[PDB]
């Protein structure tokens, strides 16, 4: 629980979520609400998503007694396990233990919200923006940035929070894609997961390993008994796979060094030859 | 003029050839005509490039009157400046001073060809098949990888010619990568160049030198007239070639221990940033 209290940084994110006065904000980790009330000021409602009860009784004291007290809405639990309200705005100062779940679940949340303002640690924040093969280029990176923008919008030090965190952090702005492209994501995260667990070895390796190999046959041949696709006797799992990978070009090539035109197409060509993924 | 007159390594280099009765075959420098008489009865065509007219004269008197007179083909001249026709397989033993234009002359000759079989010097020949990094893994070694699988058959002492090299030779396989890597070839050299010329100091070490600095940003200048992007008055291009090393994470590597799919990594780090090596 680091709480962010400087005031001018409080100020400069509330500021970059572009907040109007019809918005619904959800804050995600209001700590002692010290953006909380600023937030109130500015939106028709603010629904404060908080883990801890004595946080939220204490959230519920600040605002006691102010003429904006009926504007907030606290809600109770971890936020991974909420059913979320439609909102417009997100601010979000969270552990970085829940960082890739809370990401995830914003970007498959409905109906669209507009776009969300972020602390992260820098290096999961990094992680976010990164670039084809960057060192930090990772599923993170590249899930990210299929379903939304994502921009690195400042650098903040740890002197910022009280307890300070070990690492410095970073705000980011996340905006989902609306429509999003036109890709199952369940499909497309089980061929991120699998190419990226090792992202520095070539996809024939990657798709070589036995686990792999045992899942991918198991649900073709699922496939196969829907669409009445004969399986020869003689069938290999690591042939149709490795044909797969060789006629889309990216038997050679490693996970961190490709685009989402990339896997894009890589995802297509499994799918074509009745490969599904979970 | 080194003419190889050991029928045994004759007849291994033929063999490594895997004569197809429909090929072409190109000889590079067919010398006294020994192994010519021998591709004659195996292959389609032989097309002989020789660029003295004395042993060209010879060659077609060895020929004469035998039934396989008709399948040759002589092309009079220097190698280097001849338009080369489609050919299957490639049989070459050509001076030392210009294995490496030959190299790169028949790895950007189309149609594609299957194999080359070749004789080089020693060293030349362990540079071509070196691994990052053996002694010999030097700007040969990669440049040829790049476009060709490459495989050291065979040493050849200097005793198998008439007259005799001063140096031992060896045979080398070569096979044209089809598709090859679709990568500028002058813009992956002007990397390897660089990172080549100490090849056991890092590459931050190899980018902080004047004169790669002060080509690294006039060409980021040229890509930012170009696409009409604004240069701060402060840009500092050291900082630059340094943020891409560390995005990369090639601040510490050597050219000496990096591989083909380490430089095309890198080449597309800069790359995607404006910086260009051509
Ligand atoms: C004080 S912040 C710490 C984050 C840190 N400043 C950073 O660098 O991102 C954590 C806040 O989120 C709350 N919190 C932690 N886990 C939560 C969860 N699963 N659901 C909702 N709120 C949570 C905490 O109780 C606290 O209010
Ligand atoms: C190159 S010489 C010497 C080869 C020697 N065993 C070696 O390893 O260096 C063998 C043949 O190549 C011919 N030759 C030399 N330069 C040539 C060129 N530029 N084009 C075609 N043939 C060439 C010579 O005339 C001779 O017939």
């Amino acid at each position: 629980q680091h709480i962010l209290k400087n005031p001018l940084i409080i100020n400069s994110i509330i500021d970059k979520a572009a907040l109007r006065p019809t918005d619904v904000v959800l804050e995600v980790g209001p700590g002692t609400g010290n953006m909380t009330v600023k937030l109130l000021e500015k939106a028709k409602k603010v629904v404060a998503c908080e883990l801890d009860p004595r946080l939220v009784a204490e959230l519920h004291k600040r605002v006691q007694g102010t003429p904006v007290a009926s504007k907030l809405q606290v809600l109770v639990g971890d936020v991974l396990k909420t059913d979320l309200p439609f909102f417009d705005t997100c601010v979000a100062n969270l552990p970085y233990q829940i960082s890739s779940p809370f990401v995830f679940k914003l970007l498959l949340h409905r109906p669209f919200f507009r776009c969300a303002i972020l602390m992260f640690q820098r290096e999961f924040a990094l992680r976010l923006v990164a670039k084809p093969g960057d060192k930090l280029y990772c599923r993170l990176s590249i899930n990210t940035q299929l379903l939304a923008r994502v921009d690195h919008l400042m650098k903040v030090g740890k002197n910022n929070f009280r307890p300070p965190p070990k690492v410095e952090s970073s705000v980011v702005r996340i905006e989902p894609k609306n429509p999003p492209p036109p890709i199952n994501f369940q499909e497309w995260d089980g061929l991120v997961r699998i190419t990226f667990v090792r992202k520095n070895k070539t996809l024939s390796a990657a798709f070589k390993s036995s686990a792999v190999q045992q899942l991918l046959e198991k649900n073709y041949r699922i496939h196969c008994s829907v669409h009445n696709i004969i399986i020869p006797e003689d069938f290999s799992i690591a042939d149709k796979i490795q044909q797969i990978l060789t006629s889309t070009g990216f038997s050679d090539k490693r996970a961190r060094s490709m685009d989402i035109d990339d896997f894009i197409r890589l995802l297509h060509g499994f799918n074509a030859e009745g490969i599904h993924f979970s």
